[PDB]
């Protein structure tokens, strides 16, 4: 094969194979995508796409093509888009609602902006409402807002998210796991 043969099962091991529904798999990916990227260098667009579909194996129509999956964000979004008939930014509210509940605000934010196509702010607005501790909400709203660009806010949102999870020292939900 030209490029790199997909270890796939290695990747699936990273993701931990499909979760419950197909409809979950999109968002599910955006979580696992970086992890997949660990196994798989996914040095081509081709690769990226073949991984996803190969993960899920029997996914209805999420089976993207080696030309849509150039980024993980586009693919993950599209698989969800597959199952939810696509959205006119109507759905992102609900999309955020589901992941945050399941995985947490940081991840949901991530899918939401991917699903939304890098207009984080809308997804973020819903997300914001999903923060664990008001310190997190406030602080995030403060620093992540203040970023160097609009998308810098997009980029570092989760980092600040995790950051506030750091300073409050949570895993997320205002736990304060960290010693201090």
């Amino acid at each position: 094969p030209i490029g790199t043969v997909i270890p796939i099962q290695h990747i699936r091991s990273v993701t931990g194979e499909p979760p419950r529904n197909p409809r979950e798999i999109p968002i599910w990916l955006g979580r696992n995508a970086p992890a997949i990227d660990g196994v798989f260098p996914v040095t081509t667009p081709d690769l990226r796409c073949r991984i996803i579909n190969a993960i899920l194996g029997g996914n209805i129509g999420l089976s993207l093509t080696p030309g849509d999956c150039l980024t993980w964000d586009s693919a993950v979004a599209t698989l969800f888009i597959r199952t939810h008939g696509t959205f006119p930014m109507h759905q992102l509210g609900n999309v955020i609602k589901g992941i945050v509940d399941q995985e947490g605000v940081a991840t949901a934010y991530t899918l939401g902006m991917m699903l939304s196509g890098q207009n984080y702010q809308l997804v973020s607005g819903i997300i914001r409402g999903y923060l664990p501790g008001q310190a997190v909400v406030t602080a995030l709203q403060q620093r992540l807002d203040q970023e160097i660009d609009d998308q810098t806010r997009a980029e570092t949102f989760i980092q600040h998210l995790n950051a506030v999870y750091e300073i409050l020292g949570l895993n997320a939900r205002g736990q304060s796991i960290r010693l201090e």
